[PDB]
C-alpha cells in the first residue's frame, strides 16, 4: 500500500516541511537498493575478500566496503540536502560543494558487520541525521552534536530479507524491500519494544575483560535468583542484526566497555547514536552504564562508546547493578 | 562457469551413474530457488507468523514452514528418484507411489532456524541422501541407517546471499544462487575446514544445565591456560547459519546434551547427520562427545542427538575433556 | 549515474519549482515499475484473457487492463499533485478529493496495445500532463486544453526492455528500467528524430478505406519516383511500440482517418497528444493531414483523432500530398 | 506446476530414452535464461550498437549477437549430447571435441531479429535438433538433412514476457520464463493453430519485387471477393515475434522469394526449418509456394529459403494461387 516514499511525503505533509528530508531519504533508499542487490550476489560478483586498507579506528576494508561507501556518499551528495557527511571510512568529515549543499549532516556506517560477510551473515547500513545549527560555513564540528539532536535515524538490514528501519521524532516504522518491484514497502508502524525481554546478546569471549557489573549481570541471566528460566543467548556479530532482533523480540544487547578498551568498541557517531535513537523512539533505552548515549557530547568524530540498549526493564536491571558498584 | 547442474552431470559422468542422483539433485535445487525467493519477501508476502501446529518433536509451525515442506516434498516426488522421504514436519515417513519411485531415501528439514525468521536472521534447508539397500518393498526403516550410509548431503543457506552447500563422497563444493538468472553457480570447490579455529558457538543460556565437560571446555576458551587470546563467541540461533560459519572460518559448534535433554535438541536424521557428513567430508569432526554421530544407528526417525562439530583440533580438545571425565 | 529521480529534481532545480511535478513524476514511475513487473509474468500470473467490459470508445478489457489502471489512478491520487484525471477506462473524468489535490491534470492510457498482450508483443503506458488554468473548482473541462498546453508527457514501453520516454519543455530524455535495482536509469538525453526516415508504419489492411492522399503516399514509398529504394514497412500493432521505433530510427507512423471513421481511431487526449508532444519536442511533426494535433481544442474527453507523426521530412511529404488534393 | 525440466524427463520417461535430449534441452534453457536477462537491461549494460562483423549471409553483428552465440555454443558443448553445431554466426559447422560428443546436431540462430533490438522490439532464439544418422565420424554434412529429420525444435521469445516454444514429435507446448524463480513454467500444451486466420504478415516495402502470386494474394486480403472484412496487417520485423503471433492468433506469415533474391532471405537450417516444424506440429503448414520446406534437402548450411507458414486454410489459399500461375 504505502511506499516508503509516500510515507515521508505524507509525514512532511503536516510537519509543514520544505521537503529536503524527502529528497535525502529518497536518495538514501536507492543506495540501499544498490548495496543490497550487490550483497545478494557478492560471491558471483567476486566481492568477498579485501581491498587493502585499515579503517580509522582500525578495521580491514573489503571491496564491498568501499563500494557502498562511495555510493552512499554520491547519492547523499546529489540529494541537494546535505552539507556535512561522516563515514566509517574516512579520516575526515566530508563537506559538500556549495551548489549541492543542504541543511543536513548525515553520519553513517555504509556497511556494518564486516566480519560477517564471507559467512553470509546479515549485514546492514546505519545512518543518523542532524540539522545544521550553524551560521558558520559548514565544518566538521557540525557533526559533533549529542544524539538528542537527531531529526531522523535508522538502518538497513540485508538479512534473509532486506529491511529499512526508520526512526523519526514521531516513532519507529519498518519497511521491507520488495525485490520484485524494487520499492520499500511499509511492514510495521509504529514499532515498540517489549518492556522486558527473554534474550541476552553479548560476546562472552571477553569474559576475562568485563567489569564486575556486566559479569554479575550475565550471571544473573544464567542463574536467575527468582528461579525463573534463564534468558536465551544470541550474538550474531553484526550489530544491526542483533539490534534488530532485540527490537522485534525484546531483551538486551551489550557492547560494554572492557578492561582493554575504556570505551568499548562501537563508534558513537554512526553506530551507537542511531541505534539508541531508534531504541528510545521505540520506547527502549540506550546507556553506557553511566550515561545516556544520546546525551554524550562528542569530540572526535571517530570516537567509540560502550553501549547497552534494549527493553528498558532489562536495561534498567543492569543500570541498577552498575550503580550498586559505582 | 559451472552451473550446479553441469557439475553433477560431470561427476556422474565418470562415476558411471544411471543419473537419478541428477534428477534428484536437480529437483531439489528448484525448490531451493522457490523457498528462497519467498523468504526474501516473506514480509510483503504476509508469511511471518504461524500456521497452527506443533512439530513432531515439539515445535510451532509457521506458514512458511509448511510452504517449503510441501514444495520439497513435491519436487522430490516428481524427481522419479526417491522411494522414502523423512521430513521435519511429518509424524511418519512418506512412501512414494510406485510409478514415481526411485532408489533414494531423502531425509530433510525443509526450513531450519524457525525462530530466526521474524527477525530476518539466516535460515536454511537441510538434506541427506541414502541409497535403499533393501529388497523389501520400501518402508520407514529404510531411513534408519547410520550417517555413514549417506551418498550425498548438504544444506541451503538463505543468508545475505543464497548458497547451496553440497557434500558427496568426493568432497565439499559450494554454489551460490545467482538471483538474476536463477541458476546455482559454483563458488568454492572442494572445501576444507581449518585444523584449528578461533571461534566458539553455543547457547550459554543453559550454563546451569551443561555437563562438566562442556562447562570446563567453555571456560578454557574464555581463560586460556596457554595465555593465548580467548576464542570469540558467535551463536546465531540457526544451525545452518552457524555450521556454515564454522565451515568457512573454522572453530567449533556445540549443541550438547544438557541435564534436561539426555540427547540434546537437534534431530539426528535431517539435521545432525548431514552436517556431520559435510563436516567430515570437509575434513572436520562430528561427535556427541561419546560417539561419532555418523555411526549412530537410529531407531526413531524423529530422534535427537547432541552434536559437536568443527575443526578437528577443537573438536578433539573437547573429546579429550569428555574422556577425562568419562 | 543519473536516476530518473535525480534528473527531475535537478531540472526543477533551476526552473525554480515548488516540486509537485516531482512527486507526481515519482508517483508515476513506481506504477511503471509495477505494471511492468506484472506484464513480464502475465502468463504464470494468469492475467492473459479478459475481465469483462467494453471501453468507452469500444474496446474489450482484460484483467491486466484494469489492474494497471487502478494502480496508476492510486499513485497519481496519493502524489498530492493532481486535481483531475482522465483514463482510457472511465466514462468520466476523475476529480481528486481536496486533501490530495494538486495543480495537475494527467491524461492517460494505462496500458495501450491491448491486442498485443497475448502474443507477447510490446505494450506501454501513455500520459500527458497539463497545469490547471482555472480559478474554478476543478472539473472535467480542465482536461479540454489543446496539446500545446502540456507541461510534460511521454510513455512507458514494456518491450524487450522496459523504458520510460519523457518529454518536457526542454526536450526528450529516455530512461531504461534496471530490473535488478528497480530504478529508472537515464539512457539517452536529449533525443532527436532524423530529418528523414527509411521506414513506413501503417495498417494496410484498410487499403480499401484510405483516402487518396494516404493511398498515393503509401504507393510512393513502394514505387519511388526518384528510383531510390522503397521504404521498409513495419507495423507492430502497439502504438507506443511503433512510435518509439519511429522515434529512434526515424520515418513515419500513420493512423489516418479512414472512410469508416471520420477521425481515425486513436484517442486525442491520452494517445495522440502525448506522442505528438514528444514528437515535436524531439523535433518531428504530428499532423492529422489538415491540422497540427497539438492545436486541436478537444470537446470530448474520449474523442479520437487521425494522427501522422514522424520525421518531418516524411511527415511533410504527405502533407504536401494532402494539400494537393485539399 | 510443471517445470520445463519435469516435462521433458516425463516425456522421455515413456519414450524410453537414454536422456541426453534432456541434458541438452536443459543446457539450452539456461542459455535462454542468460540471453534474456541481458536483453532486459541491454541498455544500462551498454550492449546496444555493434561489435564489428558481417554474418555469413551478410548481416551486421552486435555485441549482443556474439554474446548469446558464445553462450549457447558453450552450454550445448558442455551438455555432453551434441556432436555437430550450426550457428548463424559461423562460416563453418562446429564439431565437438570427442570427450563431450553426443548424438545430436543442433542448428541455431542465437539471437534473431537483429534490427529490432535498439528499438526494443521482441527478439528470440531459434533452434532445431536432429539425430546423427552416421557411422561416419561427425562432419558438417550431418547437418544437411531435410527438416523432416528433426527430433525437436522451437524458439525463445524475449517479448513483453520471455517464452520457450517447444515442438517435439508429440506436439507443441509453451512455457513461460518466471523471472522471479528463474524457471521455465509450462503455460500452454499442446498447442494448435486456427484452421483459418484474420491477419496477414509481410514486408510490403518490396511490393515492386514480389511475384504475381504474392501480389494477387496480398490484394485478395485487402479486397475480399467474398466481401468479407479484409485481414488486418502486422509485421514486426522479428521472425520469432511474428511466427508466434501467427501461432497463437492464426493467419499467415510470408517471407517470399522476391525478384532480387531467388530464395527469399530467411535461412533454411536454423530459421525456416524450426518454424516449419513447429508449424506443422501445431497443425499448420510451411511452404515455399512450390515445396514443403520440411522436405528440402539442403546443400549449404547457410542457405536461404522463401517461407510461407501459417494456418493451413490461409497457407493453402496462396498455394492455390501459386499453382494457378505455375
Ligand atoms: O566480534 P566482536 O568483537 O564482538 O565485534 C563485532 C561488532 O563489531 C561490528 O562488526 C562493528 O565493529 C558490530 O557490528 C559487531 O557487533
Ligand atoms: O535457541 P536454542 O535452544 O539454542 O535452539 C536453536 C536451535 O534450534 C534450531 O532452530 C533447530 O531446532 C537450530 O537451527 C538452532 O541451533
Ligand atoms: O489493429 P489496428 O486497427 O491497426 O489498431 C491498433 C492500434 O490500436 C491501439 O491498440 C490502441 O487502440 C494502438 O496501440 C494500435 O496502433
Ligand atoms: O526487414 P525485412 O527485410 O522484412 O527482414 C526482417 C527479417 O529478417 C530477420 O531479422 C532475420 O533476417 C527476421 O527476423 C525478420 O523477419
Ligand atoms: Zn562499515
Ligand atoms: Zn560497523
Ligand atoms: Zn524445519
Ligand atoms: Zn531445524
Ligand atoms: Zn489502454
Ligand atoms: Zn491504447
Ligand atoms: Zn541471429
Ligand atoms: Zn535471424
Amino acid at each position: 500500500i504505502v511506499t516508503l516514499t509516500r510515507f515521508v511525503m505524507e509525514e512532511g505533509r503536516k510537519a509543514r516541511g520544505t521537503g529536503e528530508m524527502t529528497q535525502l531519504l529518497n536518495s538514501l533508499c536507492t543506495a540501499v537498493k544498490a548495496i543490497s542487490t550487490a550483497v545478494r550476489k557478492a560471491g558471483i560478483a567476486h566481492l568477498y575478500g579485501i581491498a587493502g586498507s585499515t579503517n580509522v579506528t582500525g578495521d580491514q576494508v573489503k571491496k564491498l566496503d568501499v563500494l557502498s561507501n562511495d555510493l552512499v556518499i554520491n547519492v547523499l551528495k546529489s540529494s541537494f540536502a546535505t552539507c556535512v557527511l561522516v563515514s566509517e571510512e574516512d579520516k575526515n568529515a566530508i563537506i559538500v560543494e556549495p551548489e549541492k549543499r543542504g541543511k543536513y549532516v548525515v553520519c553513517f556506517d555504509p556497511l556494518d558487520g564486516s566480519s560477517n560477510i564471507d559467512c553470509l551473515v546479515s549485514i546492514g547500513t546505519i545512518f543518523g541525521i542532524y540539522r545544521k545549527n550553524s551560521t558558520d560555513e559548514p565544518s566538521e564540528k557540525d557533526a559533533l552534536q549529542p544524539g538528542r539532536n537527531l531529526v531522523a535515524a535508522g538502518y538497513a538490514l540485508y538479512g534473509s530479507a532486506t529491511m529499512l528501519v526508520l526512526a523519526m521524532v514521531n516513532g519507529v516504522n519498518c519497511f521491507m524491500l520488495d525485490p520484485a518491484i524494487g520499492q520499500f514497502i511499509l511492514v510495521d508502524r509504529d514499532v515498540k519494544i517489549k518492556k522486558k525481554g527473554s534474550i541476552y546478546s553479548i560476546n562472552e569471549g571477553y569474559a576475562k575483560e568485563f567489569d564486575p557489573a556486566i559479569t554479575e549481570y550475565i550471571q544473573r541471566k544464567k542463574f536467575p535468583p527468582d528461579n525463573s528460566a534463564p534468558y536465551g543467548a544470541r550474538y550474531v556479530g553484526s550489530m544491526v542484526a542483533d539490534v534488530h532482533r532485540t527490537l522485534v523480540y525484546g531483551g538486551i544487547f551489550m557492547y560494554p566497555a572492557n578492561k582493554k578498551s575504556p570505551k568499548g568498541k562501537l563508534r558513537l557517531l554512526y553506530e551507537c547514536n542511531p541505534m539508541a535513537y531508534v531504541m528510545e523512539k521505540a520506547g527502549g533505552l540506550a546507556t553506557t552504564g553511566k550515561e545516556a548515549v544520546l546525551d554524550i557530547v562528542p569530540t572526535d568524530i571517530h570516537q567509540r562508546a560502550p553501549i547497552i540498549l534494549g527493553s528498558p526493564e532489562d536495561v534498567t536491571e543492569l543500570l541498577e547493578i552498575y550503580q550498586k558498584h559505582a
